[PDB]
């Protein structure tokens, strides 16, 4: 199955998400995005197989991605779940930083914080080689 799984939010991530997933493709990785590879079936249960399945968790960070996060306790925003569950598998989790605005730890729900904690990468539109060059140097 995949080795990177992209998640991203669909109204402000889409684009970049989608020009992830070609770079990392033509560098020989197999990557999930979910308009590519998320077929038939009760998509709550394939979601959650294919983020287990990757051994890297490419988190697109286009701005306001985690706004929906905030006070979902009950877990059912869909980046939230990818995220606790990346977390939560100890995946080699891969931010990536398009306009985003670092929030406060405890703005998020306490499951998903850590996810602050990893290394991200600046997505730069000038210089958008060398960004891929370094999203590829933290793959695993
Ligand atoms: O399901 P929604 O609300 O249309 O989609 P979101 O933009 O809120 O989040 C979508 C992300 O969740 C799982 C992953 F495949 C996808 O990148």
């Amino acid at each position: 199955t995949p080795d990177v799984f992209i998640s991203y939010r669909r109204n402000s991530g889409s684009q970049l998400a989608s020009l992830l997933k070609v770079h990392l493709q033509l560098h020989g990785f197999s990557v999930f995005i979910d308009v590519e590879k998320l077929e038939a079936g009760k998509f709550e249960d394939k979601l959650i197989q294919s983020v287990m399945g990757a051994r890297n968790f490419v988190l697109v960070l286009s701005p306001g991605a985690l706004d929906k996060c905030m006070q979902d306790h009950d877990c059912k925003d869909w980046v939230h779940k990818e995220i606790v569950t990346a977390l939560s598998c100890g995946k080699n989790i891969v931010p990536i930083i398009d306009g985003f605005e670092w929030p406060e730890p405890q703005v998020l729900p306490e499951d998903m914080q850590a996810v602050l904690t990893f290394n991200g990468i600046k997505w730069s539109h000038e210089y958008q080689e060398a960004t891929i060059e370094k999203i590829i140097r933290f793959l695993q």
